């Protein structure tokens, strides 16, 4: 049956792109950039 909900306790954030688990929310956010770092799809005046 169901025992846990979100892991055991530690706040580990995984990358929805590759699936890398990072022990830091800030660290990951920086890693995910590697996935969104491809050819220019369609930039804007921002
Ligand atoms: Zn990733």
């Amino acid at each position: 049956g169901s025992s846990g909900s979100s892991g055991t306790g530690g706040k580990h954030f995984e990358c929805t792109e590759c699936g890398k688990a990072f022990t830091r929310k800030s660290t990951l956010s920086m890693h995910q950039k590697i996935h969104t770092g491809e050819k220019p799809s369609g930039p804007s005046s921002g």
